[PDB]
């Protein structure tokens, strides 16, 4: 798709509402990097949530709460219009370089189950369960909402700790091609949702567990070069 220049504004900080929870890494790499650079390169995506003054965040969750967590005040948006069709929604597939068995260990502690079952891509795909364990062996991991955050919190607390390495793929077939490879070992799938769902969910003051959602547009917005210290 091609890459388009489109016009910013600044909008408040505290008017943007998330709709999924954050990965540490990836927050500490964006406060990283903006104070290491002194620039804000990417503009959130945002839509406006009806009957209010507040917006959805579509894109720059972990962009968001750093600068929340930096003290800054605003941050330069695009403001889309959610339910236009260009806007499509997907998810993210979490990934890992470890020990399946590790892994498995941990989730259990957490209260949840993991079941070999050959069918588990299908049932997750269809929001049956949690999560599918997809690997040399299939896993179910049953649930739902909560389910997929309490898998989420032990791949995050495993990456910090280093006793994985946590990717996340844009797509499954790329995921699965580098398990193929031998580059990943396990890769977690989930359904994405829909529009309606998310906007519902933005709605009732609730979020996703992290990476549910991966936003495309008709284009990709050029980048910006606003100062850091003009977020304050
Ligand atoms: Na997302």
């Amino acid at each position: 798709i091609p890459v388009k220049k489109v016009e910013y504004v600044f909008i408040e900080l505290d008017k943007m509402k998330p709709h999924e929870q954050l990965v540490q890494r990836e927050l500490e790499d964006f406060i990283e990097s903006v104070t290491g650079s002194g620039i804000f390169w990417k503009p959130m995506l945002l839509a406006k949530i009806p009957g209010t003054d507040e917006y959805l965040i579509v894109d720059g969750h972990h962009r968001w709460a750093g600068l929340q967590k930096l003290g800054a005040k605003r941050a330069p948006s695009v403001i889309l219009d959610y339910f236009d069709e260009g806007v499509k929604v997907y998810t993210w597939y979490p990934a890992f370089k470890g020990d399946v068995n590790k892994v498995i260990e941990r989730l259990k502690a957490e209260g949840l189950e993991v079941i070999e079952d050959e069918k588990a891509e299908e049932k997750a795909e269809k929001g049956e369960i949690a999560f599918a364990l997809i690997g040399e062996k299939s896993f179910a991991i049953p649930g739902g909402l909560e389910e997929q955050k309490k898998v989420s919190k032990v791949l995050d607390e495993m990456d910090q700790a280093k006793e994985i390495e946590l990717v996340y793929y844009g797509l499954k077939e790329d995921a699965k091609a580098d398990m193929e490879k031998g580059e990943i070992d396990y890769v977690f799938i989930r359904k994405a949702p829909t529009k309606e769902e998310v906007m519902e969910l933005v709605k009732r003051g609730e979020v996703f567990s992290p990476k549910t959602t991966r936003h495309v547009l008709p284009f990709i917005p050029d980048k910006i070069d606003v100062k850091l210290e003009d977020l304050f």
